[PDB]
């Protein structure tokens, strides 16, 4: 199940895009350089949107507590985060960014 995100050219490096899913929590797609990554958009430490946070390199900083995760692995990058984010495969076909609707 692949969800159409947007045209690669529509995402500037260092930006984030929220992607809604049917019957599930939304995802966040991050563009690091020319690479694209995706994780659950919701922080595992609280009800917070990571796409509303700060992407520093390939680490997304949560809007709260100073928490952070690596967007490639979904692993916590800073306290108080301890639970890894689910990661989702991203693929670019003909300039269009697609994200898997199912975790990997
Ligand atoms: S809600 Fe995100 S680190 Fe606490
Ligand atoms: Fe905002
Ligand atoms: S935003």
């Amino acid at each position: 199940i692949w969800l159409k995100v947007c045209a690669a050219s529509d995402m500037q490096p260092g930006t984030i895009r929220r992607v809604n899913r049917v019957g599930a929590a939304p995802l966040a797609v991050y563009r690091v350089g020319d690479q694209f990554y995706a994780t659950e958009d919701t922080c595992t430490h609280g009800i917070a949107s990571l796409s509303e946070g700060t992407l520093d390199g390939d680490v997304i900083e949560c809007p709260f507590h100073g928490g952070a995760f690596n967007v490639c692995t979904g692993m916590p990058a800073s306290s108080p985060c301890t639970v890894p984010l689910g990661v989702f495969e991203v693929e670019v076909k003909e300039g269009e960014v697609y994200v898997a609707g199912e975790k990997k």
